[PDB]
């Protein structure tokens, strides 16, 4: 009973964790299963790849190659459809006739044996014969057969008669295969198309008030959406919406003590109003939530909510279950860190005293928001609880509620990242506001798209309520364009946090990449209406480019992507596809310089010859430019900061 | 039901296929097992690595460390004892003694908390000794808490009482392991040492004759043993040794048609004389090769056979068996290729008419060879055969004959190489010949000696029947010795085919890697007692790095190797190391001129700091250095090829 079948077919990729957990996907992505395929001897092998849907039905026939000469490593493309666990095998078999066909061609004019190699490919193309299943295809391989046999022409004429494209057209069609050796079935799980495509937007209800109210509620933060559709956006992410503690509440800029109207974190989830699946009563009621859920569904918004395991010490988990909490011998339960972070105002849970309560009354808060409407949850700072934790919790909700979408905001380690990606986090959070260098981009989306896509779908948001990059602070506006440019066509999931688009970048202090005057502590009215009218904000340049996501599938998808070599280290570029679909970008990474470079395109990653004209239209400008295998580009920040280009039929 | 337990173990290595197939070692091996480990929040993590010989019985506590900063990535070296079946897990914990340790020497001095962090480390010495099980070991720590309690003592007083190394002591003997997490068991099967370590030596019995007949028999042979035991070798790899077919042979120089006392290539198997289970009668009877076994087990020597599973036309097979092998449609067989070389002398073994009969069969003559005290068997050409033929049938010998050695010949691309080690074959020959310059050496001897150690074991044979590179045939004598010092020192098997130690260089053409006048096609008698006289032979050095490696146990394993920068590209260093043995390298690669060079030893890779000095002995010249850091080395060729050193204490 041997390992090894009788043509190896080996190291079937994508694989996660040595099989034991899914291999990701969604409803219409295309990627590479590949396998190491080879046999003994020196005759031809060949290899396809066979997808099952969840109730074991094949996919189309789906022939690899062998990606590199000398390798023997095959890949072909399949793609997903419906939603569920899929299945896929490798198949690799003795291509008996590309043998013949290559052997044929020097034996046949060096007059060797040209009798005996003749009535091989007869007696082999009727083999091929026996299984083509159209009345047409079969009477095709059968004349060749019988011209091969046809003693009356010269051998170089008989021979020529297996080798004519009607020949190749029925065998393409229906190959013969022998000794199929298959790989064992790796689990696919294909998800909803928004867990991999998606533009995202935070902002916090509580800033969008009233002169006279003006701590928002949901009624008057339900009127910020219809700005926030019409930029293109699918997804809303609420920070946590739950009464906020008031013991040890932060003031201000992150101080330590409150005054008498400070707002506090709404990450102190928990205070006597109620817990994680109550509604923070300055916001409103459970049903005015739902009038924000519906007025979001109405202009196409999925609302995606914040979960912060976590407490105040004012929620009632804290005397209700003092067992998910680890106190000192002293009975006072250390705040939580994320060191050098200090978050004062809450209590890490506590896990190995009651995991079933905890596991329990998860699913219970999350199912609650589940049934008025919440699809997708932001996971806040999952990395400090159990990574079997989130396992357990995504499979119970998942085998209820598979479309449900679970964000993991990980800034962490690379181990823990992946892993939590692995075990069933459909997105996550990336290194993607670190990355602002060519060189740092160029590795980093290598990484992300190459063989992580495997287990990660990266959700590139370029901003958050705690990360405002030096490169946006010193950058100013240009570096804002550059960022959305970047984030928008390099991740199927981008998103960005309220104030991105008015150029928000004054931070804490010096070497901080925290915000003067964070909204986490106050209220932060934003005059949405003069932004717009004096044209200081982007969000003209944000809408478009969501638009341009939405008219352009090569941007839906994240592992079809090139790197194209530009002669200016500032000046980056890179192509995506999606069938016919040809996005093709050139990002000027300098905020603050014009740049000038030639982009040298590699020709054939496009789908053409080396010395073809190209059609492109620069989506953002509307223009058409005619391109070659080498493009001067000129890019002056604060007019354009990069041509986003779609390829013309 | 989770796939990732409470603390993670994920991606233990070494592994082969997923696990299919075992990790190999040799008994007195040492190498490294390696996991990702580490848990949620900022606590510490420790692992160990839980070696089980056959009988399950666990080996020492192994604890492991990151194996750098930021990684997560841990390892622990483990040795294999007595050969068998054995397996390996990782068990990963909460490593709460050193948290609080760490938290300890930060919090007491600052005087922040001081009676809460006391407290603290009291109840968990108090739980540490709740594992141990004899009375003074828990009063041990027990009084450790009772001084961390003691209020009538200072602060740092108390603190030191838990940190004296004779609780340290009884805490690395007994540690305090939280929420302790196993992987599940990888085999690991080790074997005896012979199949890493070992030196071979090839000739052929019949070019050792008398000179009224030229053709040698067993007994003749026999004699030429006293000359290979002397210089040093372990194992005597002897050509196929059964009757040699008269259809097709070869002349002499490999020419199509023999004349009439041609002796034919003996892998030209197979005569109505007998098959693979009978010995060729010019060499004598079953008797002289069981008095050649014998004689040669006096000398220390074993005895490896070659298998070569093909015939010559005259073969009993070839009408005993026609389904074991590819018939055109007139009959005929056609002769084996393996292009553009042609063997026309034999016909290729066809598999899958009769695989079983083909396996039976093979077996069969394995264990006549077997009874007749033959246990390595070096295995022709085994890529032209199915992968999963040789699974089978080397788990079918090893299965009742586990020491039984193979040592697969298959130059070929890297895909197929790498399979035919894991599935059984305990060596591989390998691209050694043809890896001459310092980075071919460097790169590949990384990848031998890397991951790939996990599987193959290399067997560095410096020239074969078929490979005289061109390295050997321009470089001459001074070539002849930088090759066996490379591959004697490189590898912990290496070998030479007779005819080496006299300097045979003379190719059938320019850029040919064939031998002129091949011992493959003629008898090839060798005047070995003149050659001696006349000093025209460098059996001297091979004798005295034989002896060298067996008084280095640091050149008897491979994995443990380190290369060592030097400021020529001609001079290549490196050291290799196994307990307090450290062999210490350098090679001077230019066969034509002296080459001089300042070697720059990386100090801790040899287990010393940067200002040590380092007694070493050349073991080629007797001479004895002080060497440091940086060392200036002057090799001539012919005088110096390299400096082999051994380090004194
Ligand atoms: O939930 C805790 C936390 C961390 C998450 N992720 C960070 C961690 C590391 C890298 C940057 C992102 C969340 O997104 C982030 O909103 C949150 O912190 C905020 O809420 C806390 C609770 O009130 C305050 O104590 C704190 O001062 C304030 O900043
Ligand atoms: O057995 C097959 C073969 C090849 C092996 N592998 C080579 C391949 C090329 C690269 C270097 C190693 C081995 O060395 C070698 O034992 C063998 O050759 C010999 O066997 C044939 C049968 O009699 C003769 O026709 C031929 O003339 C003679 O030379």
């Amino acid at each position: 009973p041997t390992v090894v079948g009788r043509i190896p077919v080996l190291d079937v990729r994508p694989v996660v964790q040595r099989g034991r957990r899914p291999a990701k996907a969604v409803t219409g992505e295309s990627f590479e299963v590949s396998a190491t395929v080879f046999r003994e001897g020196h005759d031809a092998v060949g290899a396809n790849v066979v997808l099952r849907d969840p109730r074991g039905r094949p996919g189309p026939w789906t022939p690899m190659r062998e990606l590199a000469p000398g390798t023997d490593r095959w890949g072909a493309t399949v793609t997903a459809g419906e939603t569920g666990t899929w299945s896929y095998t490798v198949e690799a078999w003795g291509d008996p006739v590309t043998t013949w066909r290559h052997h044929a061609r020097i034996k046949i004019p060096a007059g060797l044996d040209t009798d005996l190699v003749l009535e091989e490919g007869a007696r082999l193309y009727e083999r091929a014969a026996a299984d083509v299943p159209g009345r047409e295809d079969r009477r095709e391989l059968l004349a060749a057969v019988d011209a091969l046999r046809d003693e009356s022409r010269p051998a170089a004429s008989r021979l020529a008669a297996a080798l004519t494209p009607q020949v190749d057209a029925v065998l393409a069609r229906h190959p013969l295969r022998d000794l199929v050796t298959s790989s064992d079935p790796l689990p696919l799980l294909v998800e909803r198309e928004r867990a991999l495509y998606g533009a995202w937007y935070e902002f916090f209800p509580r800033s969008e008030g009233t002169p006279h109210t003006p701590h928002g509620t949901f009624r008057t933060a339900a009127r910020r959406l219809p700005a926030i559709a019409a930029m293109g956006f699918d997804v809303v992410y609420l920070p946590p919406i739950h009464p906020i503690g008031t013991t040890h509440r932060k003031g201000r800029n992150n101080t330590l003590s409150a005054t008498g109207d400070d707002v506090g974190s709404p990450w102190a989830i928990g205070s006597p109003e109620g817990g994680h699946d109550s509604i923070h009563p300055a916001l409103g009621t459970l049903d005015d939530f739902d009038h924000f859920v519906t007025e979001a569904g109405k202009l196409g918004l999925e609302i995606a909510l914040d979960f912060a395991l976590q407490c105040s010490p004012d929620h009632p988990w804290v005397h209700k279950h003092p067992e998910w909490f680890h106190h000192r011998p002293d009975g006072t339960i250390a705040h939580a860190e994320n060191p050098p972070k200090k978050y004062q105002d809450i209590y890490p849970i506590a896990f190995d005293a009651d995991p079933d309560g905890l596991a329990t009354e998860t699913v219970r808060i999350l199912r609650h928001w589940m049934d008025h409407g919440v699809r997708i949850f932001r996971v806040d700072n999952p990395h400090t609880k159990p990574v079997a934790f989130w396992e357990r919790v995504i499979a119970d909700i998942n085998g209820t509620d598979p479309d449900v979408i679970f964000l993991a905001e990980a800034f962490t380690r690379p181990a823990m990242m992946a892993t939590l990606a692995q075990i069933g986090f459909q997105q996550s959070y990336t290194y993607f506001t670190w990355r602002n260098t060519k060189q740092e981009l160029t590795e980093y989306l290598t990484e992300l798209s190459g063989e992580a896509a495997s287990y990660m779908r990266p959700n590139f948001f370029a901003n958050t309520p705690d990360i405002l990059h030096a490169y946006l602070q010193h950058g100013g506006r240009p570096a804002f364009e550059v960022r959305a440019v970047l984030a928008a066509t390099l991740s199927p999931t981008w998103g960005i946090y309220s104030g991105y688009e008015l150029c928000e970048n004054t931070p804490l202090r010096e070497g901080s990449e925290e915000y003067l005057d964070s909204e986490k502590y106050q209220l932060k009215p934003r005059d949405w209406t003069r932004a717009a009218r004096e044209g200081t904000t982007i969000a003209p340049l944000v809408t478009r480019l969501n638009t341009i996501r939405r008219e352009n599938p090569a941007l839906r998808q994240l592992r079809d992507l090139h790197f194209h070599p530009t002669d200016k280290e500032e000046v980056i570029a890179y192509s995506k596809r999606q069938g016919s679909n040809t996005v093709l970008v050139v990002v000027n990474l300098d905020p603050r310089h014009t740049q000038e470079a030639t982009v040298s395109l590699d020709m054939p990653q496009l789908g053409l010859d080396w010395h073809e004209s190209v059609p492109v239209r620069d989506e953002l400008t509307g223009e058409t430019y005619h391109w070659g295998r080498a493009n001067y580009v000129r890019l002056e920040p604060g007019r354009t900061p990069a041509h986003v280009c779609t390829v013309l039929r």
